[PDB]
């Protein structure tokens, strides 16, 4: 056991944090001691306080923390079978989860490859695309194309398709310009012309549909995805959708691809898949992709993580997916978006604010200058909210269980850090 | 809910398995329905059968399945806090685990970066090495060197240091390290490293045991040589202990057989006792401080589920359970049982070698082992074995009794007998 003071001492000496230093941290981490529902208990000045998890712990906690149905699914599975190797063995949690994911994802995605993290699932999707074209006798189709503004994880291949300026740029991939928010057919015509020149060396287009999360919380018209589907079909390039942040209702559709009625050839999901309990991700592909890989000289997808298809993670994901589908989740997200829109409207008039935008249960204030976390974090904590701004963005992706009142507290805190920026 | 028959139906239609095809698998998976201690319950011909998990579920289940101390650590943490983002927050399970890992790993490893899988932890170690030399103003030091026979995961950078014969970055490979110590091999490794030193960020190897690449063992004195070569030529040394850690080779970490400390080390697999995916990359203070003072100012990596409290809490319990008992005597007794039980295999006509290292036992055969013959032969004897290439091997849970070890080795000998 450790007191909060001892936690901070160990942390400062021995723990790396995301995109951080050791011993140069201008702001040291805050100790979290409990989480329940939409609330985190954090230690502030040696006193525990409850604050709203406005970020859903980086998009994961869609049902909140410690939801009784998800806890019970985990403890039920734990009593039976914690984990067995997926080499030569299968089990009921993987089968239940695979069946669910195939039924609820865009039509045509009928096979499921489980992995342990989103970045790995993106690498599996790339491996699938590359082995597909090798199986078609076109091994020159080796590169990936994307548009700027994206984020796909931190492994070396995933990094090669992240926005180059938001990754300090590895494989040299093809980047189209930033897709705009409002639909401009000239953008799609130019994307096509750029892809056409590279078609013979391109295995896939990879994009985040409708919402680009970690790269800038930018939204784009779903009609762009119909254009990509059509360009990819006409030029013999696969289409991969990275729905690791957008899946499971977040943008108001079950998957963002559903806003456009398009099906990619390959899709990645993660994050909210387990309700934020455990790391799990999945890469889905069409029957054609699967059969082409399996019929190639290679004969098999050469990927297999040790903890593939972990029964505990699958069991809680089954419960999390069923809990979502068993409720009127579509109405719940619409009400969340309306609450975010009403709460963030005051921000439109603030002098440091450039844009306010909402899409499903995602709210964003974009500012004209970086927001200083040394100012933003205490301002938000004083208002009972945990917010984590980055670059010039103050944003929220709240749990689906937040009441109207909790949304008022979250948006009030966002507007106030925006007011403090100017 | 699904019966076993329905599980097999869904599985065959919708689930990819490791290193497999869809619809072309000559062998379909067996349904597992329970696991307790060293035993799995599998469905065979519609009936449940108990079999020993001789593989510890791919090296992870060192305390067996459903151990009460690990079950309870997980449920205790579940009642408090499932998960919080590690960006701007810290918590007691991560701190308790980092404190443990720093104290039990080779000396000088003082900082801990948690990730969700072994493959990712290997890429973090490569990122640490590359950012280290950039922080020293030597960004030409960009490549990795290893010896043949290795395996480090399936992500694209990890694949680049896998044995090429068993789109990728072009790394530097020394020949297969032999089992017996030969100073000529170390001299040749040194001569090859010397030619590339100005472009090498790190040497990366699995110490003492190379697992997935062939279950090959090598004399620990080679690691003393690598440490000295790396120190003299200013190349970082990275040990991948994802399979060898936590007592498996008879020492707590295989590097301890040599008394060597690398600059960077990866651990995983048995870290959680086989409950949950977790991995960690450790580095010295000097590596950490050089990266933090570099133009970057930070290690540019950070997975969503970094330092997951549930995974950390169960790992803390697994490590403390291992340290709280006389694990060294346990592993010596397990190794003695494997040696005694596998001795009969040496004289079999298809067997090329029998070798044991700690709680690892290997029969190397003169032909690839046919899983369609080996798997029922092993199940008929109450043992789950998963051969690969020409190897029949076991890495059993540390809780196996002498009789269970004898049952495992008797089953291994019998599949080896069937190969010829
Ligand atoms: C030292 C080290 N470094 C990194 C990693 C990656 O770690 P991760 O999987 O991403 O968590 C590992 C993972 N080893 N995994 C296995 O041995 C199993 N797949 C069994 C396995 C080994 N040969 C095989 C051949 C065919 C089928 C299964 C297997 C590691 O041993
Ligand atoms: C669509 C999609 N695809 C793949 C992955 C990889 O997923 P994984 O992390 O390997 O499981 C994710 C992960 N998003 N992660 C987060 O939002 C933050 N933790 C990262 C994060 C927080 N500040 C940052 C500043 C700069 C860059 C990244 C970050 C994803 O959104
Ligand atoms: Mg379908
Ligand atoms: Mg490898």
């Amino acid at each position: 056991g450790l007191t909060p003071e001892q936690i901070i001492a160990v942390d400062g000496a021995h723990l790396w944090h995301p995109y951080s230093s050791i011993g140069r941290e201008a702001v040291s981490p805050v100790v979290a001691v409990a989480a329940h529902g939409a609330w985190l208990t954090l230690i502030r000045d040696g006193q525990p306080i409850e604050v709203l998890d406005a970020m859903s712990s980086w998009w994961t906690a869609i049902h909140g923390h410690g939801h009784p149905a998800l806890d019970q699914a985990l403890t039920t599975q734990l009593r039976v079978m914690n984990h067995v190797m997926f080499g030569g063995l299968t089990h009921e949690p993987a089968a239940r989860l695979a069946k669910l994911l195939v039924d609820i994802t865009p039509a045509g995605l009928d096979t499921v490859f489980f992995s342990d993290s989103g970045s790995v699932s993106v690498e599996v999707a790339a491996k699938m695309a590359l082995q597909y074209w090798r199986g078609r006798g076109l091994p020159g189709k080796r590169r990936l194309m994307t548009w700027r503004g994206g984020y796909h994880g931190d492994t070396f291949l995933a990094m090669s398709i992240c926005d180059p300026h938001g990754g300090m740029h590895l494989a040299a991939q093809v980047f189209a310009p930033q897709v705009p928010r409002d639909y401009d057919p000239a953008y799609s015509a130019a994307f096509e012309a750029q892809l056409a020149q590279h078609a013979g060396e391109l295995a896939a287009v990879v994009v985040e549909p409708v919402v680009q999360g970690a790269g800038g919380m930018r939204f784009h018209d779903p009609r762009y995805l119909h254009d990509l589907r059509d360009i990819c079909r006409r030029y013999e390039v696969l289409l991969i959708f990275d729905e690791i942040a957008t899946g499971f209702g977040r943008t108001g559709a079950l998957f963002a691809a559903d806003h456009a009625g398009v099906s990619p050839d390959i899709m990645c999901v993660g994050k909210a898949l387990t309700g934020g309990y455990l790391s799990l991700a999945a890469t889905l592909c069409t029957a054609d992709v699967a059969h082409t890989i399996s019929a190639g000289a290679a004969g098999a997808l050469m990927h297999g993580p040790t903890f593939m298809a972990n029964p505990l993670a699958c069991a809680v994901s089954v419960a999390s997916v069923e809990l979502l589908l068993g409720q009127d989740w579509r109405t719940r997200i619409t009400e969340l978006a309306a609450g975010l829109t009403a709460g963030l409207d005051t921000a439109r008039a603030l002098p440091a604010v450039t844009d306010v935008r909402v899409c499903g249960a995602i709210g964003v204030i974009e500012c004209d200058r970086p927001v200083d976390l040394a100012v933003a974090t205490p301002a938000a904590l004083d208002r009972g909210v945990w917010l984590r701004p980055f670059r010039n963005l103050v944003y929220a992706m709240p749990p689906y269980i937040c009441t109207p009142a909790e949304i008022t507290q979250i948006t009030s805190a966002m507007v106030e850090v925006a007011r403090l920026v100017g």
